[PDB]
DNA sequence: TTTTTTTTTTTTTTTTT
């Protein structure tokens, strides 16, 4: 009277591939409904979802989720298109550069950040970005004893508020090349964390590593060498974003077809 | 078994819009004592009632009960043109933005915030629209603790006492421009806010932000660019106030018949 | 297997008004001992009052069982008559200022507050008032930030000894003329004080504030003009009272009976 | 099911002459294996004896049940008589006190005072009441926070050592003079303690009063109003006391016997 | 069955000589095997040995393993009594002495202080003391946080190092007097203790009080008067003692046999 | 069926080594859906999982592990290999130094500390050897409380990053030596170390001591003499990985064919 | 139902000579997996191994566990025969100092001390003695708060480090000195220690007695004349100690078959 | 046919400190 109900739980689960609980609100809550009235018993069901969130991590990896099951069609049919096209970005390179980057094969290139205002067509592709992938770990500054935490074992690590700071700079250099290192979550817990591509939202400085109550300058190099920088200037309009999930497919799928050639160096040559 | 029994409660939940013990009391109280009965355990009816307050929030908007399916087709028939008539504002005006700050047009223009004292009127207004609503919350800035705690999926957001907070005034200018924020709520519990539309109600000036035992000012440029604010100089009469439904809906459908253009400013006119 | 019993309870509950386990247990003995035999958590019983108590409240008031159909028959059978002669106070005048109070209607005026002798034979009263009345909350001075907390949900309450602190003044203020607020209660929690008529026994002065460690006069005059002074000079004998249900009843239906003007006035002159 | 087995209990505590816990081990101890047995729950067994309680103590005073249906017949017959000989007590007089006290007839008049040693013999009699009555307040001031702790809802209390303090002097002058108020308890609680008559043995002066830091002694015409304070001289010989229960039943049923007119006033006439 | 088993274990647990857990597996070890093979939750056994406990308790005394089953009468026949000879004092006084001491019937005076090296016999001659009877306390002064540990109603209260501390002197000594007393034992628990004789082994002066983190003689003239003092001066020679139960038996059969007058005063006074 | 299934679950981990949750996750993947289907209890799995990994971790130790099956093929043209022959370092006597390190052969030469730059190669190699081993203990030094972390019991101790404390220095020397010490854990429990290889990686001073909250290098002669120190500054090339278990068996299986005499001493010398 | 299971499990505690649950996964793990499969609850075997230690601790001592069941006949030829040349004593004399204190036939005199620099051929012997008999106590000065506690109802105590507090200096004078004392140790515990032989590993001052806040030598003859004391200064080499069982038990074979002449005195002449 | 409760494992604290 258990066994069959928690096969077909984890059979519908991955099937649906479900990541939080609103998700699984709006989806299908009648299975929902139907465990809690058979057993209230949820350790079943959350030993269920992390595995098969393990399961899509470890194997479903994040290019795994951008080439497009479908055509790409067109590349205008996007809102990235018009907004870099007001901003100023070469479409190929910078689709290039975003492949390179979420490969890892780069080497210890593995960070992109941005400077600019937020208006300009920023927080829209943050979220749109954080939203795609079905894990990614957004990372806040909310608890200065540990900063790094939601961020192992993810797709996108998201940095929307602050800078990187100081306490575990060997972690972020870590991660900046795609590497690891044993790194402290909540009370008592050092974890490894895998190569996990990371962006930037904050409007911000990423080379200005937050120390104690100041910025320290000592390993601007490694950062520059192993993060590339996009400046922003000219501001968007109103209401230029709305990136839905198919556009943000085509996108990959046309970056992926099409690859041209991509440097290693911090002075990025923009010139595509 | 208890499936179709979960899905039938989960249904009912749905469709009677419960928010708590009294609402499922005064509704349908048969079930609830048949749910007693058969079983003290209360967590499967706590989490019906919280899943179908989630899809409510996640799902349900404004038009849903806001806007009546059938208009008043008249002026001379309902308290709200009397005690607007009597104030001195611009109907279309008031209903256009009324209209773009509940129903959403814009993005970062969200909020609006209607001052007067306890015999103008605008008091019983307000409560009433807080009783139409259901699913809304009274984020009262009295405690200095956890002041947002009635905002996290909800219909309206009426702020009838205190004002702003300069700990938390991030996440207070996310929701006025109608965005997801992370708030310090609990000690294991900080999720987004959905965007839900903020009534100011306190006399006090909630653009004054409240720092500790302080009032702030530099604080005060986004508070009223991302909002409208209005004034109540005339009174009303003996008891005049406790709009019901039918009024609130023959108004928004009245609204909807005859809205002008909106316009993006804090200060209100001397016109109307 | 409970249904029926659970059921059986909240009629019983609701039918004869008991809001606390030791009126049940001094009322009905058979099913309050066979619901202990039966099931050993007193969750059942628990939901059952509070839906009582709910439904005697939020729905219902007070008159409406305190108005007792069967008239006096005369002009006065008890002593209430002799006592208020004897303290010097308007009879018709108090009569309305008594109605209004029961009522609440007549503008925000709904609150009374005594000055006098310790003992001037409203003790007595006070208690047999509040025993009558199956909601009534005992303001009590236990708590020094937060001494409101007897309020929510209520019929009458009811003011001890000790003057009124700083802490929690506008609350005390909204429910002088109906109006509402929401503060803080214990530790993480804050709550709307549901409005709901108030009577003060202390012959202190209610009128200052205990700020902190001093004695403000600033919250003196909306007090004044949001409720009654009756000052108590003449007091009674030995426990002059023993105010029983069908005297309350009486006095009600005589009163209801003839109904004159009111004069709203801070200032109960006795004279005239 | 277990509705003949609660009644059962119930009828055993209330006719059996079981109060508390050794009360109950040492009347029936069969019974208790016989209820471990029958089921491994204390709730049930708790729940009755909390009921027993309630009503021996609340509804049913004390003398109903301690006061012989058969005279004393000479007074010369137990201890009682040479102690007051030895003390100096007026025979129908201190017997018309000790019924008014008893009774509460006096509306006020309802406290008893001694004022001597320990070694007179006013510790052998109040080891002699304790044991008489099943139930008994032990009200000890060891902790400023607690002053009342053991006398809530009782028909006779016992001031061990210790002096009041001016913290919460109504409730001990409500109790004392045959009323009732809200007394903080444990827990930051508020409990009620209905007029219960007190009996103090220890040598101290009772009257002081501790005030804050300091000890006054304002409370003197509400105490002498409502009191009588008894002085003891004379002592008594070695191992003199030991009173059972049918002497204090005889000499309770000779003082009902005889009733004359008792007095008003704190220093009770020490004649006859 | 369950009320036939629970009679039959507590027969047995009685019969057998049991106390609780040590001694009723040391007597018996089948009884453990047989309640396995019919159950498996060790309540049911701890209730039982809990029970028979408390029977022990109330029931019998200190009497009750004092006087042998055989008479022997002769002084040669244990080692006690030629240690006490060789130590300097009267048998005849000091058998009287120990059978006024064990049936308590002087009251005041229950308490006897002893100072002395070990190897004139204290230690051991305290444990083989406090190992004669089933049910003894042990309230050793060895944490200021717990004053009196094990000592709820037992037959031998043995006092080992440590002093009493200036807080709950008032308990000791009404322990000692003959009488009941309340002291707090663990963070959630506490209950009386009953006139249980107490001896004390300790190496120095246990007269002193130990207040706070100081030595202060307050309550010494109490523990004079109502202890007497043994010095041990002397000392035997090696490998000697062994008090078991036939030696303590003799000991009071002779002192029961030989009785005489005791005196009372600080010092030994041997004088009979 | 519980015993049949809990066996298999027992022969299943010892087969494939399991020692977490997501390793017999990502290996046997159609044993836990096959558990799923057939009931529903991880319970029962995670004792079991427990249960083997204790068996490993006290019956298996690192040679069973680090032997081979096959000839090393390579001697030179692995990374490994090349890596070791540009850094100048002594093949053989390398091997032999592993060998006696790992296989507990030389008892108090049981240490290593690895000194230099990370981009020397040695901080790959050491986490490649940990995630190659199936347990293996992750002694870091985050926290000022917990000194050690899941090294009770395992294949190899990797110390990443941190220096050696001061309130546990005997643990520690026990760990790195091969000595012994009851260490005490948390306030609950407590247990020993298991006789472990352990390789240091941290490139700061290990020597320096944390004691209290200053640096101390007196507990250095214990490392000195226990512990081989290796300078690791030659640098590698950029991200020189590639590390399987057949490369490492290999290795291991040519250093235990080619092992002679190897000269204990702190301080490298040129014997290479 | 559960008694077939106590006995086997008794019945292989009693053969194999489990003291826990490693010794018993040693010695027989498949019975293990079967109760843990057949019974999640652990009462039972938790009674079978307190069962089990009581029978081993309570029921013998130190000679129990001196002549082997195996005879060998050996003496001069293991790593004692080295270690006695090494250190500079009478083999005989040793090995009847050793025989006389495991049998305590001296008195006072029951404890052993070698003093030396470190690794001086004592920690191994020590090590060797502790694993040799299954029960014994740890003694660990890691805690100096708590010293003596776990060691209650042993056969060995074994002291690796530390040094000798005087907040426990009774209960080692009892067990140094054959006798029985009973001691707090943690909070609300007391434990008696029985006359247990002791064996120390470390070698710092033992003398120096730390009381309060610094060290004193007040016990110098009472640690002194109390057990015999030696000198060692020669060390031994690496990987050249580890006794085994086979060599403790020829050892005590050896002596208790050739006894001499012992000296009752602390200073023992250098060489027996 | 016939039930329908074996303990359904009815669900559990606050603590573990």
């Amino acid at each position: 009277k258990t066994s069959a109900r928690y096969m077909e739980l984890v059979g519908w689960l991955v099937d649906k591939g479900i990541t939080s609980e609103k998700q699984w609100i709006q989806e299908d809550q009648a299975s929902y409904i139907s465990f809690n009235a058979a057993s209230n018993s949820r350790s079943q069901i959350k030993a269920a979802l992390d595995n098969a969130g393990k399961i899509m991590s470890l194997t479903k990896t994040a290019p795994d989720y951008l080439v497009g099951q479908q055509p790409v069609e067109d590349i205008s049919s996007n809102r990235i298109y018009k907004i870099l096209e007001l901003n100023g970005y070469d479409p190929q390179y910078a689709a290039s550069v975003f492949l390179g980057w979420a490969t890892k094969k780069f080497g210890k290139r593995n960070t992109i950040w941005l400077f600019g205002p937020a208006t300009t067509g920023k927080t829209n592709i943050a979220e749109a970005i954080a939203h795609t992938v079905p894990f990614y770990g957004c990372v806040n500054w909310t608890n200065e004893n540990f900063p790094f935490n939601d961020c192992v074992d993810k797709m996108v690590i998201w940095w929307e508020e602050g800078k990187m700071t100081a306490k575990v700079v060997e972690s972020a250099k870590a991660i900046l090349g795609g590497s690891k290192v044993r790194v402290d979550q909540k009370c008592k817990s050092s974890a490894q964390i895998d190569p996990t591509p990371v962006i930037v939202t904050s409007n911000t400085n990423m080379c200005a590593v937050i120390d104690g109550n100041s910025t320290t300058f000592e390993h601007q190099q490694p950062l520059q060498d192993r993060m590339f920088k996009f400046e922003l200037t000219r501001r968007l309009d109103h209401d230029f974003g709305k990136v839905t999930k198919q556009e943000v497919k085509d996108f990959f799928r046309w970056a992926k077809d099409h690859v041209v050639e991509v440097e290693h160096e911090f002075y990025v040559k923009k010139g595509g």
